[PDB]
């Protein structure tokens, strides 16, 4: 399988470009940047709200766990890479402990407001307009021969005031290569498309879709988990009772993948339940038919057929985000 778009940016790149293991990190100064107030956790990072000692400007200070450099090296090469781009979270700076040795990323400052208590506020015209902005920023990163590879509502800090976005969290970003295979056990269990959960390792940029889906589904049918599985083989079950099986078949016979005869049993046969049985009274002021439309167009098992990030930004559901745009 390969990228139906943007497949050959890092061909036509300098390796020095896409070689992050040759990276040569010129450190900084811890010296420089204090702690404020813990704002998030994570599994390989802590992350404060912090303070530049120096222009007196607010920054963000993430605080890396103990991992192999090479993990390390490659989420700031990518960061170098896409600074600049929309809504892209921009590095500042990097710096690390003298005795322990611990690294530190320094970043734009953002509010960022908790999501479990923001989308629930949302309206139907934010909703269009935030995930519009969420695909400058996919398109701006594939367009670069960049998979984010952990898409979910975690990683897109929102200041709703101000109404500005920005992607976050590349420690699991990877440069795309045609016909590369790559590790399936990247992005959160909710946002897993297809592809990772039947192994399918030459995935590519319509991973990030499927997670974009994922999301969307969750904010416009008021559900968050839509795909609620409790571990990996659960999670495809839960895919298929809504997408049907039918389609899992045609994709798995497409992509001549195996599928364990476990995961296999435990997913059986389901036929497709039409979108429109999980609109409710708690949803109903959100469910239109374009926003169905697109979403559609989104969730296929097929990784081929969903929709670039680019052929997203200009479906009619975005219609009125974009003349507000132009003018």
């Amino acid at each position: 399988s390969k990228a139906r778009v943007y497949a050959d940016v890092n061909v036509l790149r300098p390796k020095e470009y896409w070689d992050y293991e040759a990276l040569t990190v010129q450190w900084g100064e811890q010296d420089d940047y204090e702690v404020v107030r813990k704002v998030g956790r994570g599994k390989y990072s802590e992350v404060f709200e912090g303070i530049n000692v120096n222009n007196n400007e607010k920054c963000i200070i993430k605080i890396l766990k103990p991992v192999k450099k090479k993990k390390i090296k490659r989420e700031i090469k990518i960061l170098q890479n896409l600074c600049g781009g929309p809504n892209i979270v921009k590095l500042l700076d990097i710096v690390r402990d003298q005795h322990s040795k611990t690294p530190s990323l320094i970043f734009e400052y953002v509010n960022n407001t908790d999501f479990k208590v923001l989308y629930p506020t949302l309206t139907d015209y934010d909703i269009r307009y935030y995930i519009y902005e969420l695909l400058k920023a996919l398109d701006y990163c594939h367009s670069q021969g960049i998979m984010h590879r952990d898409v979910k509502p975690h990683n897109v800090m929102i200041d709703h005031e101000l109404r500005k976005l920005r992607l976050i969290d590349w420690g699991l970003a990877e440069f795309y290569h045609p016909g590369k295979e790559y590790n399936v056990r990247v992005a959160s269990r909710y946002f897993k498309g297809p592809e990772l959960l039947v192994d399918l390792q030459d995935y590519d940029y319509s991973l990030d879709m499927w997670s974009l889906g994922c999301m969307f589904a969750g904010m416009i049918f008021r559900k968050e988990p839509f795909f609620y599985g409790h571990d990996n083989h659960d999670q495809l079950v839960k895919i298929a009772k809504v997408l049907g099986t039918d389609g899992l078949n045609v994709y798995l016979n497409k992509y001549r993948i195996e599928l364990d005869p476990q995961l296999e049993a435990l997913v059986g046969r389901h036929s497709r339940k039409p979108w429109l049985k999980f609109m409710n009274a708690d949803n109903q002021h959100l469910v239109s038919p374009e926003a169905i439309d697109f979403l559609d167009k989104l969730l296929r098992y097929d990784h081929q057929e969903r929709l670039t990030a680019l052929e997203a930004m200009t479906h009619p559901y975005f219609q009125q985000v974009r003349a507000a745009e132009n003018s």
